[PDB]
């Protein structure tokens, strides 16, 4: 047939590298991220609530959600279901497709308008058409797809438990309040992973063994324009600094404009606070840079629309724009609701350039 | 404020009778019509299966569906909710605007997305922004809209519920299977209309006080091109033949198109079934026009997208071509199906045309 280049799934299947980045262990858990984060932009619309991440005995995953479930709705231009659509076409959900050509069977169930729908897959080609199996219980709505990697494309590899387990902690740090459950039906382990806590409760997180200045950590949430900015911090005892940042939910190892943004918004609301407070001396070491930035562990997590990287890092000036307005403006509050803290972050950084102004002067004495 | 303008419902206020024919009783119950037509289209669409019409003790009417519940999602060319657009603007939920306009209050309750919206208005204004009032049930969905007719514009006015009761048997047969619940607050009766038989137990219900050929009635459904068409019917012993027609769920007083194809179809089926089953006799008077149809009570129930008329009578040769085709062919399947009653029905047509050509022979004798 003519539609199976076309639909594409074919040269995902000759290609698979294009799509995963490679046929190794990699590229088999790239499938599983695939899955979770269609059934994640379902929690980000603010349908699911809850997301199960299920290991099968056989080797095969399941993922679900509570959500809508997806339209099953014939769509006019196709003449097929949307959920068919989604699973079979690359040039109309890209990810969803990807999943199914390079899957010896998918398998997607849809809880939608009181009915359980079921529709099967084989390597991109459908085994079973969308039909109803059986009533859904009256307020039961979501989606569920089990799926199989292919062994013909990645040989004899299977799911590793510890990357699903680190994937579901950082997404329940990512989107505050979403609960993910993880059933491993291979080895026998069940895991849950909550926190209402997000990006703060990570940032306390970042900190174990560490000393720290105060035990619960603070979150500064907001948007400004097409940029949405979630921040999560506590300070330690230590003298060094952890920033981890985020765009759409992807770490950003080499930083970029939010960073930037972070760390300049948050040492200007520092020194606004501590001038308008009174906490800063006349004379003396004032402090600088790292000073202000001293024991501080936090999350920096940010949405935008077209985000421009080298290899990485953030090049958008919006993204700096955003952080910028939403970290100085909600720290400011921050610190007028919490003076003690705010005094014991602030004389830190203080005590900071006593001592190396102290170390200049023994120098001199060499 | 230019808005109210824009609107047009200050403009229904002004000239009422150009979107409800009158002040008087007609047009205090077409407000309930265009309610209940509302209710009834989600009844259509395959989502409601049940509608409540409840005459209140305050003499407002309040129409309930099991539906979908109208969207309550913010529109964004308008920056208001959907059920908000809806009750306000003509110019974009025609019905539903000119009712708010023409009453004092109303009250429009959504249950969608397990929660329990509630939107007010009066004489076209809102009173009452959207607001969530509470949780609906897990499996709950729906509208319930309760309004009470402008005493400004109707005066002394009140609901009759027995033009009420009239609608909702009338809609039971034309919408096959839908249970139409009316609750009378003011007089204490309640009744149910539900009638899974539609257009055929109509048939027999205009039929009543007659001896009939057959206890049972046929139904006849199908669909040719964009015309939808289904017939109820059964026969008396009498020699009238008795047809009432709908054309998108109103009276066709006039018959037209659709009365013109039955009338055809019947009569060639019944022919043709004759001629295949050996009933028709060589020699001798041989049933023509109207002796095909003698003892006939039968309703003739259409749905077309764009319906020509005079003044009533309807015009779209379409409507001809798929009454025609429908009929026509269901027919011969159910005299197969059923040769007694066919023989019957075919016997019924002889004897007229006999009883005719020995009143002719009687003549000579004069």
């Amino acid at each position: 047939s003519a539609i199976r280049v076309l639909k594409g799934l074919e040269g995902v299947r000759h290609r698979p590298a294009m799509y995963i980045g490679g046929t190794g262990v990699e590229g088999y858990h790239h499938l599983f991220k695939e899955i979770l984060d269609n059934a994640v932009d379902e929690a980000l619309a603010g349908y699911a609530t809850e997301i199960l991440v299920r290991l099968n005995e056989d080797g095969s995953l399941t993922v679900e959600d509570n959500g809508r479930g997806i339209p099953v709705d014939l769509m006019p231009e196709e003449g097929k279901p949307a959920v068919e659509v989604i699973y079979t076409t690359l040039h109309s959900g890209v990810g969803a497709s990807v999943v199914n050509a390079l899957s010896e069977w998918t398998v997607v169930e849809v809880f939608r308008e009181g009915k359980h729908h079921r529709i099967a897959f084989s390597r991109g080609e459908v085994t079973e058409p969308l039909r109803v199996v059986g009533e859904a219980p009256r307020g039961k709505t979501g989606t569920r797809v089990t799926f199989k990697p292919d062994p013909e494309i990645f040989g004899n590899l299977r799911f590793d438990p510890s990357k699903i387990r680190a994937r579901l902690r950082e997404v329940a740090y990512l989107v505050a309040g979403l609960k993910l459950v993880f059933q491993d039906r291979q080895h026998g382990k069940e895991e849950v992973f909550l926190d209402k806590g997000g990006v703060a409760s990570f940032a306390k997180a970042l900190a174990e063994g560490e000393d720290l200045l105060y035990e619960k950590p603070f979150l500064i949430r907001g948007t400004h324009g097409e940029v949405e900015v979630e921040v999560g911090f506590l300070h330690t005892q230590g003298y060094n600094a952890e920033i981890l940042t985020y765009a759409n939910m992807i770490p950003t190892r080499d930083g970029g404009t939010h960073l930037t943004a972070f760390k300049s918004a948050y040492s200007r609301a520092l020194n606004q606070y501590a001038k308008k407070a009174g906490l800063n001396k006349e004379k003396g070491p004032q402090p600088t840079g790292d000073d202000l930035l001293e024991g501080l562990y936090a999350v920096v997590s940010v949405k935008l629309p077209n985000p421009q990287f080298e290899g990485g890092k953030l090049l958008n000036p919006e993204a700096g724009t955003a952080v910028g307005q939403v970290v100085y403006e909600r720290l400011l509050e921050i610190l007028e609701e919490n003076p003690r803290i705010a005094k014991a972050v602030y004389e830190k950084a203080l005590r900071a350039a006593q001592a190396r102004e102290a170390a200049r002067k023994a120098r001199e004495l060499v």
